[PDB]
């Protein structure tokens, strides 16, 4: 089969034929439909030789949905031609965190020697993909599978981010979100279908910001020195009841410390090396709470489906095909793509 | 009557004699049974005059406990001779985080005028002290003054910050105490009474270390370099679901960060300018939250009072006149108090 | 001043001449713009003399809007002009519950002799009213009163009792609405813009049914005898996360029990007296909760007012003059009023 | 292998002589080492033939704990001799309610066939017995198995009651538990554990309020029509926060709603044919929430066994071999189990 493969340290990624693979016991062999570009797969790409631990060739790819092509022996619960999302953050099952589902933190994982796929395993940019195991499938039915392979992190990773802290986004409530791209977007439509906050978005370039306004933004403030003084505005002195950070710049970290509220939330979603927040008194509001969340819950990727099925979450997208994959690369890295870039095998 | 002050900039407070104040309409006043010293107290008397906003002279006391003795005009709900405990963190009651008993987050005080008594108002280091409101005096029944003035804000802070992550703290959680002084010893009390997490506490201090264990730490183990280790090592590598820092130096939040779980909590209580936690990637676990809480609410300041009645919580004091005022606050500066102290008027 | 009083048992309601009130130290004196006709103003007038404890004459009204006309002595926070919206349930203010903003839930408010605007002390629907205290208003800002004043009870009532079950309503989530009046048709709106949850409106009549998909509901229908199967259709046999139940005849208990999902929620909402939800095994499913929700918090109106102000809640009203208020109070009864009724002096 | 069944409707149980099984792929064997007898057992056995639908012959213990004899194809996660508890309700695992673990409470499960051990596929009171998946074990390390057995019912079922509103229970609060047996004794114990809720038992028997007594409950009251008035005096005319009912019966139920505060809880755990609350105006305090539970969560049977192996769970039993099963199942009809029994396979 096709695959796109990062196959030497700091090189670009390169079309490949290998092996299509065969499942063993336990897992599924898909057909892959669509598969999402993030741009971790940027970060993980521009690691030193030193820092990068998961294995040469890698096949990239760790938003993927599919089709159940063959059933690995003892596998029942899903029939072959079933759509299929893949559950990227693959924990060991059976610690109190993964009992609850909430495999994103299971601790276990590394020392099992279980990684995800396109960061580890072999990920969905190829014809074919292996998953582990079937509680890391969720149904889509008749979902688009263009615009439902972003779900499995696009979407995931803002929907945790904000259902950490979902309680303090009542009537009355600002959100602020940082970031127009792949996440952003999605993250402003979970905004307005599960709350009542007030979104506010905040990007660099003009054209983000008239995406956010497309996607149900109250408001688009221009990032940089200004923004902090220009979201107070909006907020009558105030602040922000949540601020969910996309890019996590040291600077954007900065305008989220500026304008937070009193008992409010700053989510660092986006990685930027060393960049941090200084959660401390007379650098911080009161109550103000910090994380770095990761990934998301088994339940939270169905209630991202589920926002998708009823209309809630209309996914900006553009298509690649396996070949042109190292180009949607480039152009992920230049800012160029209105979105999500998507890989459709065929 | 007596009471002691912070009459000019630098200087130590000084026992002073000032007119008995009367009360306005809606305001009572205490005889003072009562007054907590806290080492917030010594943050406020070294600020340099640029930085100092509370007005000279100050009556010095947050933590206070007394008996009704003159109702103002208008005032109803208590009748003279009842037993009070004094709520500190005025707000002003209207907004939305006050209707929630919440005034410790209020963000309409400052330009109302509201100031906490020893803290801008006078407080309850004196014979009688004004209270400006009903709401903010709690039923103590008849719990020994002495042992009820330090849980207004040694039992009320550590509370509050307990409670904000309480549903994180089950059965197979550990609870991480730094510092056992005025807050700490009586947050090891909490977490006992309030959760089923095992709690290790650590401080600089051998006879603190002990103190801990004589009110119910698990394990008790010295702060510095080879804290963090230590820990570990008692988590089975796992770490601490939540740390409650009462120190907040560097060196401790440190100590914080290397030591708190996966999906845990930081909870920077203690104040040391300059002093922060780093939530960025790579320098804190996925999913561990950091905050600095402030004071609590109406209704915790109420749960605080029930496990004083209870006879969950062991305050440990000791016992000071107005005259030895001056004094009390030298050994809380060098250290020398084990538990709170606290002034009983006479 | 003009006001609308219930004087004699088992008669209409009369409109009167009384002297416009004072305010003693600590109360408000507000100029009314706005008064609600809530059903349980119905309930309270059909009491036997031997059950209604309110006194008489008592003047009407416990959803009421106005603006400051009269400060009283040590009172602060509201300038003279400022438009507010009276929380109804009075409580104590000093207990665990209070301390909370819940008076809704004051167990001392009876014995200290706290009681009601409407329910007690003297309503809404008068030119001019009290409230005793200043924790008893919130501001509404520029809100036109006429859709302000329903906020009051017919806003806060069923955001309460939705907000006690929030968490269960995410996507993928149903919650059945059980009449749509003035209570129930914000309570749709409430949960479009709070939750995720698909919305499945219920009632008698055809045309609440059409006010229904008017204000969001994804389906709309017929209560009785086949509505509990037409909902399980539309769930594909899982049943409704929650139900809320602003009718509370036993035939819509009944059917909201055999619609409520395994681990979802019944919200009794509305009175109709003796009627219960039978809560035991088989006769309900595992941990499906059941409640009797009362009126709602400090903080609940506050971000109620918020709603409507950001546009989310399409009041729907009828607009009355207090000579007009007995009539109103009829058309009430009898089922004619599509939404609220609201009084404007 | 030596098994205890039910073979006739209407009939005891008897002891039989029946195949060692062997694990088919996924599942495990494990040598029993504790089988706990519940009440729930005597409710199957009374049920006449047109109600009953577990199948015959059926080997009875829905309550069990053992060691891994030898793995089915394809398991990982366990090694032979691991110590471990069954947990009971299996579900699909599939569905929302198995992705967080909530097992219990899943909807699939009967059309798919899924029935749990002891009530529908072969228990635990045997030599040896089936689990069908890893995800249904949970490690006890050197947990004592004639007390961990017990855990997995008589543990997991009212830690889940008291879980489902365990905020509402703060210090002040009271909890009311009726029925000091099998459940109800370690639901005192819970209470304790992990709240810092006042505790009144409740129980026809004075011996088993003497039980209430060894366990931690603060106060007892004997059950009957005076309960109601009792509590009250004990709760100074406010009524009991929450009420966990463990009998189940209408007089319990009725003794329930008579004493439940306004925004309280009412569980009723225990079976009783017939017997409900009636949940409406005039009939129950307004925001008194009422459920009939089920059984427990994955990470909450994970729970249950921290709090045993952190000493905090004192569980009562009386031991009995595999030829006493029919003799204990009398002894529980009668009402003369101190306490669990369970049986010990030789
Ligand atoms: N925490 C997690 O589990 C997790 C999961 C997935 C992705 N991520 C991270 O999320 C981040 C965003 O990923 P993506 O795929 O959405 O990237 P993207 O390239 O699709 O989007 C980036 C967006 O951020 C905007 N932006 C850049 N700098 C900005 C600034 N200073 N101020 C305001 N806006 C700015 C860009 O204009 C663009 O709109 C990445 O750092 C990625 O690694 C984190
Ligand atoms: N966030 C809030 O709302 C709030 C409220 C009250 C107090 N505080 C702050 O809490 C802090 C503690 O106040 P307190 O009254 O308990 O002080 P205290 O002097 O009574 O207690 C200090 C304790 O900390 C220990 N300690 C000091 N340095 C340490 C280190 N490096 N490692 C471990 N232990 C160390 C001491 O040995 C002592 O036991 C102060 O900074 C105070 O201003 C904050
Ligand atoms: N719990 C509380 O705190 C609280 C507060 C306020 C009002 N209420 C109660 O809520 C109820 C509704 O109040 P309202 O002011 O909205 O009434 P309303 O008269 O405005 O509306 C009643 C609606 O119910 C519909 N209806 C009547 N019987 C029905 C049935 N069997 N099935 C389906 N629909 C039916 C009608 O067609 C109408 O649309 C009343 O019982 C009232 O007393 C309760
Ligand atoms: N909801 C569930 O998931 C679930 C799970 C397990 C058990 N159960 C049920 O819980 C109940 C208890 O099970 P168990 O195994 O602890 O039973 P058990 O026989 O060990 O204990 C019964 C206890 O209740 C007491 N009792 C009986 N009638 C009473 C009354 N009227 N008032 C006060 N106390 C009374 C007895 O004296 C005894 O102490 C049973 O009905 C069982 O079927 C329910
Ligand atoms: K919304
Ligand atoms: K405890
Ligand atoms: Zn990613
Ligand atoms: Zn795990
Ligand atoms: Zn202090
Ligand atoms: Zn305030
Ligand atoms: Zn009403
Ligand atoms: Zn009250
Ligand atoms: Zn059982
Ligand atoms: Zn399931």
């Amino acid at each position: 089969m096709k695959a796109v493969q990062y196959t030497e340290i700091g090189s670009e990624p390169v079309v490949v034929d290998i092996p299509t693979p065969t499942p063993g016991p336990g897992e599924i062999l898909l057909k892959v439909t669509a598969a999402g570009l993030c741009y971790s797969d940027i970060h993980v790409m521009d690691m030193p030789a030193a820092q990068y631990a998961y294995g040469l060739p890698l096949t990239l790819g760790h938003e993927g949905v599919g089709t159940v092509a063959e059933l690995g022996e003892g596998v029942t619960g899903f029939g072959v031609g079933d759509a299929v999302a893949v559950y990227g953050p693959w924990g060991c099952g059976a610690c109190h965190a993964c009992a609850r589902g909430r495999e994103n933190y299971c601790t276990r994982a590394a020392d099992l020697g279980i990684t995800p796929p396109g960061l580890g395993s072999p990920g969905s940019m190829a014809e074919y993909m292996i998953v582990d195991s079937a509680r890391h499938l969720v149904p889509i039915g008749d979902l688009d599978p263009v615009a439902a392979a972003p779900l499995t992190d696009a979407g995931l990773t803002p929907y945790h981010a904000i259902s950490r802290v979902l309680p303090l986004l009542g009537p009355g409530s600002t959100a602020v979100v940082i970031g127009v791209g792949g996440l952003g977007h999605v993250g402003i439509q979970i905004l307005r279908a599960v709350s009542a906050a007030r979104v506010i978005a905040v990007d660099l370039d003009d054209d983000r910001l008239a995406l956010a306004r497309e996607v149900g933004a109250d408001a688009a403030v221009k990032s940089g020195a200004g923004a902090a003084d220009a979201i107070r505005e909006l907020t009558g002195g105030q602040g922000a009841t949540a601020v969910f950070d996309f890019v996590g710049a040291q600077s954007t970290i900065d305008t989220a410390q500026q304008v937070v509220a009193v008992d409010g939330h700053i989510s660092v979603v986006g990685i930027h090396a060393g960049a941090h927040a200084k959660v401390g008194f007379f650098m911080i509001p009161f109550g103000a709470s910090v994380v770095t969340p990761f990934a998301g819950t088994r339940s939270e990727l169905m209630e991202v489906v589920a926002l998708a099925r009823a209309g809630r979450l209309d996914i900006h997208t553009e298509t690649f095909t396996l070949d042109e994959g190292p180009a949607a690369y480039r152009r992920l890295r230049e800012g160029s793509i209105r979105g999500r870039g998507v890989v459709v095998p065929t």
